[PDB]
């Protein structure tokens, strides 16, 4: 008779573990929430996710720009995501043939699959990426985002395109757990949507996103503001985002 | 049709295509080992021993247990050497600072070492575009993303087509394709070809496909001599382009 709530979807009978725990969080702590850590040092990538933690879902990483990363760093950021309550998203944009991204996620110095909670991936090189992840994932328990559609002029991640993003998932569902994409590309509730929304500050604004898109999950940059400016902001985008939600239920 | 010593000196060669055309002729050699191990100790070694065999190698920092930026100096020895280019394979896909750090920074410092790397069009020219801002200065090449080797690649029909159109764009820092095939008319890009062996043979690819570069790695580096298997693949390869003039 009606749209589900996030605490509903985690109870389906084919969510995803990762998924289920994801929307458990959300309905818990009131978050639409995740967190870009676009930085370049440890101490700044802490220090976010302590101070934003309790504000959001996930943290979206990119350990390769990290310049000092060491495995210590990522279990660190680890107990941080156990304390406040988030997941760990490594927005690495897996995009090479199934051989090579199998060991790009488990392997190298990173270690990808060891800490990162999600992963994902450019669907372009065919269901080999996929297979590829899932070897590594699916025994760790981990989750993979498929990238279905682009904001970014000339996105050719389009029409069909974005047709077989959503085939591949369906075919991958033990451990694709959702897509990147800038509105809703499938009916199936197990599914989470992420969206790029406007960064942090003291068509892209949570209601749209949220409410008339229904996306489940607002990518948000940290914006080039102060600490203080950025609590209080963080705080301010989760109370619009959710209420943007709860307007659509 | 024209030969890689003409090609290295048409008027608007990238010095990077230039550079490479000119030791492929020297070294009557177009052939770019895939360099497919988790070991720095694998791939310089790999590289001491193969390197006079190769026009290229193509390395996956990131699939290193032991990485370490000495690792990637001393691998410029010897390309510098044995005259070959390092093309980090990379496969780029994001945009703006993102993809620019990952470039230029992290533990890596890929723009510090690789002549080359590749990037896909998926997203647009903004991945082309940020990497440039970084690569230009530094002298580099890209490569693009124009097909893919793999089972139910949506590198096809128009997206080929796209990633052609973003090459002539940002002919000032793209050198060339990777593609199974011949996709640009234009003698001043280099096309490279995945998942070469022994239609993936040489003879086909580069004899009757017009791709200028196999890439190869299983067949040389699984090899019992690799060495020897690295002659054969050169020799083949090179024997398919000479068919072809």
């Amino acid at each position: 008779s009606m749209e589900l709530s996030f605490g509903a979807r985690a109870e389906l009978p084919r969510i995803h573990p990762v998924a289920s725990k994801l929307l458990r969080l959300m309905q818990k702590k009131e978050t639409n929430l995740c967190l870009s850590a676009d930085v370049s040092l440890a101490r700044e990538l802490l220090q976010l996710a302590d101070a934003l933690g309790p504000s959001i879902c996930m943290l979206k990483t990119h350990v390769d720009i990290l310049n000092d990363f060491t495995l210590d760093v990522m279990k660190e950021l680890i107990t941080l995501a156990k304390c406040h309550e988030f997941l760990i998203f490594e927005d690495r944009k897996f995009a090479d043939i199934g051989n090579t991204v199998k060991k790009q996620y488990e392997g190298g110095i990173f270690k990808i699959a060891s800490w990162a909670d999600l992963v994902n991936a450019h669907v372009v090189p065919g269901s080999g990426v996929v297979k590829g992840l899932q070897e590594v994932g699916l025994p760790l328990h981990r989750g993979c985002l498929l990238i279905a559609e682009m904001s970014s002029t000339g996105s050719l991640a389009t029409g069909d395109y974005t047709r077989a993003a959503v085939r591949m998932a369906e075919e991958h569902s033990e451990f694709v757990v959702g897509f990147i994409s800038g509105s809703r590309v499938s009916m199936k509730p197990e599914f989470l949507h992420l969206t790029p929304g406007v960064q942090l500050e003291a068509y892209n604004s949570p209601q749209e996103v949220i409410g008339k898109r229904g996306s489940d999950i607002i990518i948000v940059g940290r914006g080039i503001i102060s600490a203080a400016d950025r609590l209080e902001a963080a705080e301010m985008y989760r109370k619009a985002a959710w209420e943007a939600y709860l307007s659509r239920l």
